[PDB]
């Protein structure tokens, strides 16, 4: 019997396939049916439907659960030569239960037994009897003499293709049944299938064919859509691109899918769109890495090779030996080919050769997208209004039926009359009104290049209490760029102070140009790295195929012997060559070049600590003149100082306002980054998210024993802490200091009593993992507010997938993208990347722009107003129907169908008017309503229809005085023109009127009712009509409407009831929302001063 043995799994049951007479619903049935038959041969046709109905039940039984479809389909067994599916169970934390198919196939003789689950291979090794998933070198704890002593793949490596893989990324999208099954059974879709029965049971059939094909063509249409875009976003992008290998002793060029563990490549410099095919050890060169999407860290880290690491004893360790790994998804700016001799030739490239270790859905980033896609996880107020109407509908029908009894009319009449009624329940313009409302909301958001995958998370975007951001990437730039120099003064009157440029003297502007290493091939190019490329052109430098570069706009320039730049006593040197003298240039680290250089300044130490503490990476230059090959120390005996290199990632022009937007409207923005602490907090005081001083808790000492320290920017404060002794002091510490929690910090506090109260009081975490953004989340969505998430990068995909909505901003300007869809358009500025984080996000931003976020809120506001509103009007419109089939009906009371025609006609396109609104320009501070069922609004409904019901009760008592009450009365006559319909009629057209005028305007939210040019307009037409029709105004119309004359008298009274009617429901409409709105913000979301 098989045992998967991984972490994933819990249980495991072989199963077998039974027949088709083995199914459990076939067999047995039929003695049912032979019993059937022989009673056979009125009250018994019932029995036929129920026995049908319960057969075709029992054949879709399965289909709901997966191990009601195991134990009813397969059979266990315990013998893996025949088994052909396999039942996984799952341990709790990871993703669902599943049947996969055990494949076969034979190779060099000998089959192998194997299936894949959850993206995971299997294999069936004999020897233990289990399937055991695949198992890397570096994995265990490996010699780091077995990674020195490589030499490429050799012979047939078929059993490693299996073994291993393919190194791809293909991720699965679901099919369109699978799909539709999820909106066949929302209680909508029911709900009008049930209708549609319960019509065509005794109404005709074209109609309801009709119907039921515009209900499947709506849901074709709406899942067509969703896939559409699922199968556009869903994806990462993954272009395979030539690489050189080592394989068969020769370096012949693969694709990047034809890598395996223990393979040598060569990687060169990182072109654009395409970054490291996988995790990676670099066995010799160096490399300029960026890990700023999969790290979250701004500056470029420098890498070293591993061959100078004793290969006898030492271990690879990943601690010390983290400056040798390369991980997969970072950009290499710069790489350098190896220096000498190995056993191999060197590449044929300029390249380093390294050395494979994971591929596929095993590496850092694979192994994240896994767990987001795979390990991972009301509608309720529909339900309880569709009981609602129900219920009224039960009542109404009830009355009905004691009425048709107490009548004396036959059971089918009455039966239909409730079938009527228990279907005109809702309107039937109910589902493409949701539909139109959907379209409008995703298609005026598209225009905005924002593209949406859930389209039920709009609303969801109207209540908002809490905003996270993130840091590289989303707010800032991930390329360091030029700032200006600093510190070449001899007056000390301010430290930040920025000489941008065309202000240094011939001295600095040659030593910028002259320390250099970057050079120009013959065929023409620039190599080296790219904020030195930066800095040289903003200074102003030309480049040229020799080593000396001119036309600086001052003169030409030689270098005549360079050096390089160590990992050790990081700086260095170059000594060039001019026309008046010649000097030796010194460009490094400055803590290096304070004790060298002679003349130490008086601010030295002020400006460097001023631009080093905050974000800035500073690079101190100096000279010397150096009179007529030298080593290095003499060269760098005493310096001259000249000046400082300030660099740092710059904001986007739009985070500014956006954040001012957030904070002027009532919530409450944070940020959760991966950098350090310093240039966090810096950028979080710049945009706007902490006001005042700033505390920040990190390890007080080096080693460990998890002591905290609240330490200022700055030295002046400095707090400490135990996590098993102290307790926050919330009156010293919240009241007077904002604070910023590390990532260590938040990890030593775990299992303490007042983490949430602290969690309450941060708002900037620096230096967190990719596993505990996903925790403050959850602990922000468990305290009882409503999150958001906007991030770019994969360590903040679980974030993204975990939050309630999530936008995922890609690259692109405006202009690009407008200048790529008229290619496009024409066919039928770099381009943009998919990335990781657009496969969770719902939204994807096709913009780089952060105002996307106020964007989606200011149209989930729109969106969640909407159908608050809808839902009052349904509701009051499908209680006043209900009255007037129930009480009406049993009267004698009908109109002809030229005066329901032409005021249907105008109520329709109010109805219709009433979804088409445009939302302010404006964040107003107060918030919509989260649904139907409270206080408010129940009791503004039940009010409004109680005050008709009045006005209706009034008005029939005072027409049965005026005529006769007429005790006998019959259903079946037809219209006749008479007094009371048209006293009923007019009070009709009122209460429609006001249902709309009363209940449809909302200021703070959208633009006010004037502006919506159709439902004004119909409203307008329908009160002109009734107020016309009801003095009389145009005889010739209420002659052509086949309306009666009356008195004056009762026109009188019926203009007094109209207008007390519309200003009653207006009032306590009002009253209502006067006394108990409640639209307050949360708790967080105040900003009081410190
Ligand atoms: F700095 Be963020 F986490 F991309
Ligand atoms: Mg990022």
């Amino acid at each position: 019997k098989s045992f998967v043995s991984s972490p994933i799994v819990r249980d495991s049951t072989l199963l077998v396939p039974k027949s088709l007479i083995a199914k459990p619903y076939v067999l047995p049935f039929f003695p049912l049916y032979a019993t059937f038959a022989q009673l056979y041969f009125e009250w018994t046709f019932v029995y036929l439907g129920t026995l049908v109905s319960l057969n075709i039940l029992v054949m879709l039984m399965p289909a709901w659960n997966v191990k009601i479809k195991a134990k009813f389909n397969y059979s266990t067994t315990k013998n893996v030569n025949e088994a052909t599916h396999i039942l996984i169970y799952t341990t709790p934390n990871n993703g669902s239960d599943g049947i996969v198919e055990i494949q076969r196939v034979t190779e060099a003789g000998s089959l192998q037994t194997f299936f894949q689950f959850q993206k995971k291979r299997f294999l069936w090794h004999e020897n233990e009897q289990v399937f055991s998933s695949p198992k890397f070198l570096v994995d265990e704890s490996p010699k780091i003499g077995d990674f020195q002593k490589c030499k490429g793949h050799s012979g047939d490596l078929t059993h490693l293709k299996r073994l291993y893989g393919e190194n791809s990324f293909d991720i699965p999208i679901p099919t369109f049944m699978e799909l539709f099954k999820e909106h066949a059974v929302a209680p909508l879709f029911v709900f009008q299938v049930f209708c549609v029965a319960l019509w065509l049971l005794d109404e005709f059939w074209y109609y309801s064919l009709f119907n039921l094909f515009m209900i499947i063509s709506m849901e074709a249409a709406a899942v067509f859509q969703r896939l559409t875009a699922l199968k556009e976003f869903r994806t990462m992008g993954i272009k395979p691109y030539t690489i050189n290998v080592f394989r068969n002793k020769k370096w012949v060029a693969l694709q990047t899918n034809e890598l395996l563990p223990m393979d040598l490549v060569s990687i060169t410099r990182t072109a654009e769109e395409s970054a490291i095919p996988c995790d990676l050890i670099l066995l010799d060169g160096s490399a300029i890495v960026n890990e700023a999407m999969l790290s979250g860290e701004s500056t470029p880290l420098l890498k070293e090779s591993i061959k100078l690491r004793p290969s006898e004893d030492n271990l690879q360790l990943d601690g010390v030996d983290k400056i040798a790994v390369l991980h997969g998804g970072t950009k290499a700016l710069q790489v350098t080919p190896p220096e000498h001799k190995s056993d191999i030739p060197p590449p044929p490239d300029g390249g380093a050769l390294a050395i494979v270790t994971k591929t596929g859905f095993e590496t850092s980033q694979g192994s994240l997208v896994r767990v987001m896609i795979y390990s991972a996880e009301d509608n309720k107020e529909a339900l309880m209004f569709i009981l609602f109407l129900l219920i009224f509908a039960v009542i109404a029908s009830w009355y009905v039926w004691v009425e048709g009894t107490k009548m004396g009319r036959i059971q089918s009449k009455l039966i239909l009359d409730c079938i009527l009624i228990i279907t005109s329940v809702v309107p039937p313009e109910l589902p493409m009104e949701l539909t139109m409302a959907v379209n409008s909301s995703l298609a005026a958001l598209a225009k905005f290049y924002v593209y949406c995958t859930e389209p039920f998370r709009i609303p969801f975007a109207g209540r908002i209490d809490v905003c996270c951001f993130d840091k590289t990437g989303t707010l800032t730039g991930e390329d360091l760029v030029f700032e200006g120099l600093a510190g070449i003064s001899a007056d000390s009157e301010n430290i930040r102070h920025l000489y941008s440029a065309a202000e240094a003297p011939e001295s600095t502007i040659l030593v910028i140009g002259a320390a250099h290493a970057l050079v120009k091939l013959e065929d023409g190019d620039i190599v080296g790295d790219p904020m030195e490329k930066a800095t040289l052109k903003a200074v102003g430098w030309a480049v040229e195929r020799k080593n000396s570069n001119y036309r600086e706009g001052t003169g030409k320039l030689d270098i005549i012997r360079r050096f390089q730049f160590s990992s050790a006593l990081k700086r260095s040197a170059s000594i060039a060559s001019h026309n008046d003298a010649l000097f030796a240039a010194v460009k490094g680290a400055p803590e290096t070049i304070r004790e060298r250089l002679s003349d130490i300044p008086k601010n030295y130490d002020e400006i460097y600590k001023s631009f080093t503490r905050s974000g800035s990476r500073v690079l101190a230059l100096a000279s010397k003149s150096l009179p007529k090959d030298l080593n290095r120390d003499d060269v760098e005996s005493e310096l001259t100082f000249n000046g400082f290199l300030i660099f740092h990632c710059p904001l986007k022009d739009d985070a500014i306002e956006t954040i001012k937007m957030l904070n002027e409207s009532s919530h409450r923005s944070i940020m959760i980054t991966g950098d350090n602490p310093l240039t966090a907090v810096h950028v979080a005081k710049e945009v706007g998210i902490v006001f005042g001083e700033t505390l920040i808790l990190d390890r007080a000492g080096k080693s460990d024993d998890n002591q905290l320290l609240f330490r200022d920017v700055e030295e002046t404060v400095s707090i400490p802490f135990d996590p098993s002794k102290d307790t926050f002091d919330h009156s010293k510490l919240f009241d007077r200091y904002d604070i910023a929690v590390t990532g260590y910090a938040l990890n030593a506090l775990e299992g303490h009593s007042q983490l949430r109260d602290l969690l309450r009081h941060t708002w900037v975490y620096a230096r967190v993992s990719p596993s505990q953004k996903e925790f403050l989340l959850n602990t922000l969505k468990d305290m009882g507010y409503q999150t958001l998430m906007c991030g770019d990068g994969t360590n903040d995909v679980g974030a993204l997938k975990q939050a309630h909505v999530g936008i995922a901003l890609l690259n692109g300007t405006e202009e690009g993208l407008k200048k790529l869809g008229e290619q496009r358009r024409l066919e039928g500025a770099p381009a943009l990347k998919l990335g990781d984080a657009s496969c969770a996000a719902p939204f994807t931003s096709k913009l780089a722009n952060v105002s996307a976020v106020t964007n989606i809120i200011r149209q989930g506001r729109c969106a969640l107003v909407n159908t608050i509103q809808m839902y009052k009007i349904l509701a009051l419109n499908c209680l006043i129907s209900a009255y007037s089939l129930s009480i009406i009906y049993m009267a004698g009371v009908k109109f002809g169908d030229g005066q329901a025609t032409v005021s249907g006609l105008l109520l329709s396109v109010c109805f219709l008017s009433i979804s088409r609104g445009k939302p302010l320009e404006k964040l107003s501070k107060q918030r919509p309503q989260s649904g139907i069922f409270n206080v408010y609004i129940m009791g503004s409904i039940l009010s409004q229809f109680a005050v008709h019901i009045a006005t209706l009760v009034y008005i029939t008592t005072e027409i049965y005085k005026l005529e006769p009450r007429e005790p006998q009365v019959d259903l079946e006559k037809e219209f006749a023109p008479s007094l009371l319909n048209t006293g009923i009629f007019i009070i009709q057209l009122v209460q429609q009127v006001s249902t709309f005028a009363v209940n449809y305007q909302g200021e703070p939210f959208r633009e006010n009712i004037r502006s919506n040019k159709g439902m004004y307009y119909g409203l307008l037409g329908v009160t002109g009509l009734a107020l016309a029709s009801a003095t009389e105004f145009l005889p010739e119309l209420n002659e052509a409407m086949k309306f009666v004359p009356m008195t004056d008298d009762f026109k009188i009274k019926l203009t007094l009831t109209l207008l007390l009617d519309f200003f009653g429901s207006w009032g306590v409409e009002h009253f209502f929302k006067f006394f108990f709105m409640d639209d307050k913000p949360s708790d967080i979301s105040v900003q009081q001063v410190k």
